[PDB]
């Protein structure tokens, strides 16, 4: 479900940066990774979905 | 808009809460309140909106 597709999107998300130079990884990726995992945090994991695909849209 | 109806309905429930014993202020009714509260400063007017539909539903 949600829950599970957030979770697991939070993980890919965070492989792909963990394979970027740290100095290199966009404030904007970083800000929408945190929107993701405060959503997740208060149960909406609709909105972690919708973040994800910000975080998704800022990588290099 | 959602925001400034968000404002409102925060201070529409309090102004109710405020003519309540505070020891008969129900617990679902502060944390609906403190949710509406945590969109708001989000920006998540519309999930205040809805926050606040069940502190309406908590009064007594
Ligand atoms: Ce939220």
């Amino acid at each position: 479900d949600d829950k599970a597709a957030c979770a697991d999107g939070i993980a890919a998300v965070k492989a792909r940066v963990e394979k970027l130079a740290p100095e290199a990884v966009p404030q904007k990726l970083k800000r929408a990774l945190k929107i993701a995992e405060r959503e997740q945090g208060e149960g909406e994991f609709d909105e972690c979905l919708e973040a994800l695909d910000d975080a998704k849209r800022a990588l290099p």
